[PDB]
């Protein structure tokens, strides 16, 4: 390192992971801390709209933001939004008064009409972002005017910035997010004279468009400048990447620079830049295109400089602002690592369990709403009175499922394992994505997090060779490394050294690995789980969601505007008759939700009406918030079923049939009250008073009502309930009746 | 109407005089159920919906710069066809009884 | 049925000043909606209380 | 007969600015992201074997 | 086996980008040049000159395959391209075909 000629490699004891600098800003969600929603507002006052316009400034991405600026810059488009806001024609000789008062609604239906006639093609998400910005701009212009006189405040919920997706690349996200701080939508700069002329006189609508156009036209240039600043920052990062791996070096000194030094021992950067990134090369094409041409020019020189020291400094400011560099030590979770050896005892391990944990939401509050009309169908205004009920999830513990799976992997012999691995490596997925071969090694692993939050998803670049690898495993594994080599232009090589005997000499490690007692040296960190004695009883950090459900807590005061973040219940009402219900229930073409099973004994087809109205409230339209989960009931139940299915194939009825029972109990039990009271009496057809046929109903209605509720309120997919119901029909006859008896006993109390 | 004493109908009236409509508005106050009543209040609270009912009652456009006179006389019919048009454009879904 | 006796539709409470401005002059239709809105907005709170 | 061909074509990020008419399109070009590459095969050899 | 692998233009062209590309008014258009080479290859093939025709076709091929023959091999990587097993040949075949 710091060699008389160029760059030679060092192995620092502490190499830094790069993570997003943790903020309390309430505008973003990271991979460790998730945000369901950002609360927002339309109207109220000019200042309220300006607070939001700033938050919108940061939330909405360039494409949408820049597109909006270009729309604003266009005279003819803005003429229409204004002309229609006022209700005069969009024509040269068209006049608006000074006493005209513009509500929020007036603006939006104006903007809408100029989108429609505007004749530009926008995605549903882009159109929504466009409406939020162009409104906030037009309402500020008109307040300054000022014709803006808002009838009320309305609160919507937009989604926070997404940094769940990109762990292991903090940098590119940081540069963009700094440059957004100085967005054209943050603070609007006015031309006082023009404005004065629009005020307090009869003015042609033409005057309004022209001045808004020029303001837009300035926002467009404002952006052109921001893009050039972002490219400079990226340009600089590419250069640093070229220095680190020494594709080109004229600097001699720069190795000293405190930023550059920090990056050299940042495994994130090192990997990202190993082969030059395209994004960072793009920025260079303007100044010298391709990048390689600039790279050749410096190698001609080494055989200007004052501009190369700023580029690096420019980049760095942002990075430091948004990226903290971390001790390699964490993250040693947030996953429970428990290793398991083959039943045949040797210095060899069958499987490596890694259980990531996070907070789920066990129940969801539901509120009576009434709907307030608006011009547009796509968006709906609702007002929420009171919490009538809380809707209940399944609530089944994930502990037991990996418990039966532990035992299974313990009783796997040495050869049995390597068979299942080969079996799996050929494409077979007996356990689904619970059990996969530990990438690059000849053991298998049993993770949670392929199924939750999309924690584990495989990207190619990190390990050498052919095995793609999920980031948070490489990250959790490499965090068990004592020091790290850093060759220019090559993968990082890791070293673990822990004394003494508690290290195994095994067949399962990747080919590039050296092995000794109390040591390992490989480019694939996952090898430190084969077979170094590393385990963690419980996970270091739980994954959290803030404001997972849109907080409608101030609702007595405000109305809400939503597009699926809240769902209002469309419940079919039963016909109100003793016997006219029964006339339709049997037909099995009836419209209202019902229990439909075939008796386990015998048996005749059962059909019984589910009366959601009596559950939900008599005259009530349950408004129910859509929960942005980390671990969604659907992808959890889908875990359990894939574990059950995988145990079923390996010859473990005792386990698989026990787990399915656990799972069943949870689905049936929650709503297993009316149920037995709904079954009562003559409504449920056809049965005769029995110990068993009746307690069967108790199960079947308990799931089928949960199903019917999950249908009419967006709690969970109906599909995953039927997935279970099917697996429960294939449950053993004696077990199913044992569970049913268990449900009736709970119900009586 | 109770289970021992049933009532076929309540007699009612539209228009005539301001006081006549107030007698009825009270009887309506008690007859119509919350859902319908509360829904109506929420509709009334909405500026844009009411702008349309008024704008149409008068036969001027529902726009910021739209003027109505002091000599304009509003029949009962004028009001209702106004309300109707703001229901239609209001874009809220009402049962035949609720409407 | 008791709570309905005090319904928002039973007796309407007016803001005298606004009304005076709608009377006997050429008035923007906007003025009409705004004042009816506030009255409704008060009826809504009236109901929240009920 | 010989003439100059064009071996590669520059490509730029754009955004579209709305106009009334579909037939014609307004675009604004920010920056050159990439240059798109042609085939690039010499015609010499082909007449050579011929 | 039939191979099928997704081409990710978005990662090539830029993440959120709508490439505006000028239409070149050529003199000698790639289309009518490639169409020359193929007509020469075809004509040599008929006269009994495999040595030549098969050499020109190789030249021509190399040019078409080579330009974009990067991801390609990186796109092939890893599990996205179906169906193959790690091989010297089946993988280097992908490199041509994706290119």
């Amino acid at each position: 390192v710091d060699t008389a000629k160029g760059v030679i490699p060092f192995s620092t004891s502490g190499a830094t992971w790069a993570v997003p600098r943790l903020s309390e800003d309430g505008i973003t969600s990271h991979f460790l801390r998730r945000r369901g929603y950002v609360t927002m507002t339309q109207g109220g006052s000019r200042d309220q709209n300006a607070a939001v316009r700033k938050i919108l400034s940061l939330i909405i991405a360039y494409d949408i933001q820049t597109q909006a600026c270009f729309f604003i810059s266009n005279e003819e488009s803005m003429r229409i939004t204004m002309a229609e806001t006022m209700g005069v024609k969009d024509r040269p000789n068209a006049r608006t008064n000074s006493w005209a008062e513009v509500s929020d609604s007036d603006i939006n239906r104006g903007i809408a009409k100029a989108l429609k006639e505007g004749n530009l093609t926008l995605d549903e998400n882009q159109k929504d972002g466009f409406m939020k910005l162009v409104h906030a701009f037009v309402a500020d212009i008109l307040a300054q005017s000022g014709h803006y006189k808002p009838v009320t405040s309305v609160t919507y919920f937009s989604a926070p910035i997404d940094m769940e997706s990109d762990y292991l690349d903090p940098f590119s996200i940081a540069i963009i997010r700094d440059v957004l701080d100085d967005s054209p939508f943050s603070e609007l700069r006015y031309d006082a004279r023009a404005m004065s002329e629009l005020e307090d006189r009869d003015v042609p609508i033409t005057r309004f468009s022209r001045v808004m156009a020029q303001m837009g036209n300035a926002m467009v240039r404002n952006i052109m400048v921001l893009n050039e600043a972002a490219q400079r920052k990226l340009r600089g990062l590419a250069v640093v990447g070229e220095i680190v791996h020494g594709r080109v070096r004229a600097p001699v000194r720069y190795l000293n620079d405190s930023f550059i030094q920090t990056l050299r021992s940042n495994i994130n950067f090192h990997l990202l830049t190993r082969t030059t990134p395209e994004r960072w090369a793009q920025s260079w094409i303007q100044a010298f295109g391709s990048l390689k041409g600039w790279v050749d020019a410096i190698n001609g020189i080494a055989d200007l400089l004052s501009d190369l020291t700023p580029l690096i400094r420019d980049a760095a400011t942002s990075v430091e602002k948004f990226v903290t560099f971390a001790p390699l030590s964490f993250y040693q979770g947030l996953g429970s690592v428990t290793q398991i050896r083959a039943l045949d005892s040797s210095t060899n391990l069958a499987a490596v369990i890694v259980r990531y944990a996070a907070k789920e939401i066990n129940l969801i509050p539901a509120y009576q709403s009434f709907q307030v009309p608006t011009v547009d169908v796509a968006v709906k205004k609702t007002a929420i009175m009171d919490q009538r009920l809380s809707l209940q999830l399944p609530e089944f513990s994930e502990d037991q499922f990996f418990g039966m799976l532990e035992q299974r992997m313990q009783n796997m012999s040495d050869s049995e394992v390597a068979e299942l691995v080969d079996r799996i490596a050929k494409g077979e997925t007996p356990f689904g994505d619970v059990v996969k071969q530990l990438p690059g090694t000849s053991t298998l692993l049993v993770t949670n997090g392929y199924y939750m939050g999309g924690l584990l998803t495989n990207e190619d670049k990190i390990i050498p060779g052919d095995a793609s690898v999920p980031a948070l495993l490489y990250m959790q594994a490499a965090s068990f490394a004592s020091s790290v080599r850093f060759p220019p232009g090559e993968y990082p090589v890791f070293h673990h050294e822990s004394s003494n005997g508690d290290v195994r000499l095994t067949d399962q490690v990747s080919a590039d690995a050296q092995l000794s007692h109390s040591a390992v040296e490989t480019a694939n960190p996952l090898n430190f789980l084969v077979a170094c004695n590393v385990s963690v009883h419980t996970p270091s950090i739980a994954i959290d969601i803030i404001e997972p459900m849109p907080d409608l807590t101030r609702r007595g005061t405000t109305e809400y505007v939503h597009k699926g973040e809240i769902k209002v219940a469309a419940i079919p009402s039963l016909p109100p008759k003793s016997a006219d219900r029964k006339a339709q229930v049997s037909r099995e073409t009836a419209k209202f939700e019902r229990v439909l099973y075939k008796a386990r004994k015998g048996g005749a087809q059962v059909a019984a009406p589910i009366d959601l109205e009596s559950l939900f409230g008599i005259a009530v339209n349950l408004a129910v918030p859509t929960v942005k989960h980390v671990y969604s009931p659907d992808s959890k139940t889908k875990l359990a079923l894939d574990i059950i299915k995988g145990l079923e194939s390996d010859g473990d009825k005792a386990a698989a049939t026990r787990l399915l029972m656990t799972l069943a109990r949870a689905y049936t039990g929650t709503y297993s009250s009316l149920a037995l009271r709904r079954r009562d009496e003559i409504t449920g057809i056809a049965a005769q008073p029995s110990d068993v046929a009746m307690q069967e109903f108790a199960l079947q209605s308990g799931v089928q009502t949960l199903k019917a509720v999950a249908k009419h309120t967006g709690i969970m997919e109906v599909a995953t309930i039927e997935m279970v119901e099917e697996k429960v029909r294939s449950l053993d006859d004696n077990r199913f009746y044992e569970i049913a008896a268990e449900v009736v006993l709970r119900a009586l109390k």
